[PDB]
């Protein structure tokens, strides 16, 4: 894919049977994705954004796929106005940004 | 150039006369930067991240240069934790998000 920033980079995500909208984020160093049930023991994390700081659940090795292509990894839960997609999985797509 | 996202995409900018360091942003339709002064008047704005929203300054039809390149729009100034480049300026660079 090439991605043009004219629109938000919203892309379709495929979690266990659940398709999802997400924002391709390249601001964002994880992946926070609104609440919902993820398998797996948690770790409780502070994750800071522009109006300060919120609590999320941390999974670890969460299969997703984006756009087709499958990636595994961290994903962090919790009260996010939208499902991001962050660096640590944009690495695992190959994504650059080019210009 | 081709902007790997192994590590923060962090570049230099030049506004107000002051050179910044500022995060290439796609998942930010504004660019938002850390408080400082702009030749120009403003209005203020409310802008919603990760923790909620925050007052902004918002200074219209702004110079920046990026990476060596002169693009111009809409600034915010305020309290964010880093500086960030946003789409409305990123699309005048074309810069595409590839994978
Ligand atoms: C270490 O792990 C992390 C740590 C932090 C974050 S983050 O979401 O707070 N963020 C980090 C940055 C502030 C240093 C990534 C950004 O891409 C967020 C991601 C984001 C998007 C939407 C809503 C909340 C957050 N964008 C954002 O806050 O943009 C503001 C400014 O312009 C508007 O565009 C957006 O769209 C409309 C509102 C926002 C406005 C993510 C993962």
């Amino acid at each position: 894919p090439q991605i043009t920033l004219w629109q938000r980079p919203i892309v379709t995500i495929k979690v266990g049977g659940q398709l999802k909208e997400a924002l391709l984020d390249t601001g964002a160093d994880d992946t926070v994705l609104e609440d919902m049930e993820l398998p797996g023991r948690y770790k409780p994390r502070m994750i800071g954004g522009i109006g300060g700081f919120v609590k999320v659940r941390q999974y670890d090795q969460i299969p997703i796929e984006i756009c087709g292509h499958k990636v595994i990894g961290t994903v962090l839960v919790g009260p996010t106005p939208t499902n991001i997609i962050g660096r640590n999985l944009m690495t695992q797509l190959g994504c650059t940004l080019n210009f």
